[PDB]
């Protein structure tokens, strides 16, 4: 998490930097 969903983060534009997330 965080680091492989990056590739997802780019997409999420949140991803990773929350930490958190959940939704």
């Amino acid at each position: 998490n965080n680091f492989v969903h990056n590739c997802v983060n780019i997409t999420i534009k949140q991803h990773t930097v929350t930490t958190t997330t959940k939704g």
